[PDB]
């Protein structure tokens, strides 16, 4: 029956331990986290540049409501395509060096929309084994064939691409990977993709706004232009939403065949104004100051772990894995940190293999050096 199907599934998830439970917060973005009315240093949010609380972005969101009301009133294909949406798209395309940008209500929707629209049963997706679930889920449901290459292994990628394919091939990777914060070798990946006549799709959720000139992200920094670039605004941008960057004809195509685009309500124009505001901060001298402050905090953090009984990742970004090893020690550590006013998130098997449990820390430009020093002190020992 249905209920038994439900029940058994929750039971298998329990047995694998794997149970998830949301905790409500009064504040969850930026330097602080407030839970159960207690203040904590927040090392668990994706607000990498501290923009969620930025007064210019807050005011754009507020004035945009005065000017446009709240809901757009419809899809972008009927009465919901605002002059603010259009301006935001044009400013994103110009920023990142593409012909067109298309807005989406979430990065998860944009990824899923692109793949559903572009990939046919004859085609192949070659995706990094560690790609975001939205990408892999979508690639899996797709009628097209899905092959994974070992993480960042371009030799393995070239072999996948070289295998006979009845249709077209799309390579997919991240500019900065979600789990370990490492970067993909985009220039070599792009070379072998072109060698096999494929196209490249890069998801730069963790790179966008945070690295490269004017924060343009991983592709710009590495002087690669993939055919498809997906940027999401729920992280560094400090808001929510996403864009697909692409050529004129691919944009026209998505406008015809991406159903998330055709049959979904567009975002509130006041959300779009906050995103334009966010983009303007990111591109500005203050954007540069925030990125350099983030880099300074990361340096301070990685230096201080050198004396600690833990290990770091190959990450130069806001994502800073602290590898602990054992799942009980990792859980203990995070619980001790919490008692001591530092809110962290532990990642343990099975999400990661056997003996690699960890805290996945995230730093932000809203933090201060004394916050890193407090984290380091508690990691050391004191309470
Ligand atoms: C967060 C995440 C997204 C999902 O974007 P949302 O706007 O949060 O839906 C896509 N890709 C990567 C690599 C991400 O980490």
């Amino acid at each position: 029956s249905w209920q038994e199907k439900i029940n058994a599934a929750l039971d298998a998830r329990g047995a694998a331990d794997a149970l998830r439970r949301r905790y409500p917060v009064a504040q969850g973005a930026g330097r602080w986290l407030v839970a159960d009315d207690r203040q904590y240093l927040n090392f668990s949010s994706n607000d990498y540049l501290g923009l969620s609380h930025h007064p210019q972005i807050i005011r754009a969101w507020q004035q945009g409501a005065e000017q446009f009301g709240i809901g757009s009133g419809g899809s972008g294909h009927v009465s919901g395509y605002s002059v603010v949406h259009q301006a935001l798209e044009e400013e994103l395309a110009e920023w990142l060096g593409y012909s067109r940008a298309l807005l989406f209500i979430s990065g998860f929707a944009a990824n899923q929309a692109v793949i559903a629209a572009m990939m046919a049963k004859e085609d192949r997706i070659a995706a990094d084994r560690l790609s975001h679930a939205s990408l892999l889920e979508a690639a899996s449901l797709s009628p097209s064939q899905l092959r994974r290459f070992a993480h960042n292994d371009v030799t393995h990628l070239a072999r996948l691409l070289a295998s006979p394919c009845p249709g077209q091939q799309m390579v997919v990777t991240e500019g900065v990977f979600s789990m370990d914060g490492d970067s993909a070798p985009l220039a070599e990946i792009q070379q072998v993709t072109q060698q096999h006549n494929g196209w490249l799709m890069v998801d730069d959720a963790h790179g966008t706004g945070v690295i490269g000139e004017q924060g343009r992200g991983s592709c710009w920094l590495q002087k690669v232009k993939p055919e498809l670039l997906v940027v999401t605004f729920g992280k560094g941008f400090g808001v929510s939403g996403a864009a697909v960057l692409c050529s004129s004809t691919v944009a026209d195509y998505l406008l015809q065949f991406a159903r998330h685009l055709i049959y979904s309500t567009s975002m509130p124009p006041a959300q779009a104004q906050a995103l334009r505001a966010s983009l303007a901060v990111i591109r500005s001298d203050e954007g540069d100051a925030r990125r350099e402050k983030l880099a300074a905090l990361i340096t301070r953090f990685r230096a201080g772990v050198q004396d600690l009984p833990f290990t770091l990742a190959d990450s130069c970004s806001a994502i800073q894995p602290l590898i602990v090893g054992d799942n009980s020690r990792a859980l203990q550590l995070a619980e001790k940190l919490r008692q001591q006013g530092c809110w962290v998130t532990g990642i343990r098997p099975p999400t990661v293999p056997a003996g690699i449990a960890r805290l996945r820390l995230t730093l932000t430009a809203a933090h201060e050096m004394q916050d890193i020093d407090r984290l380091l002190e508690v990691l050391h020992g004191n309470g």
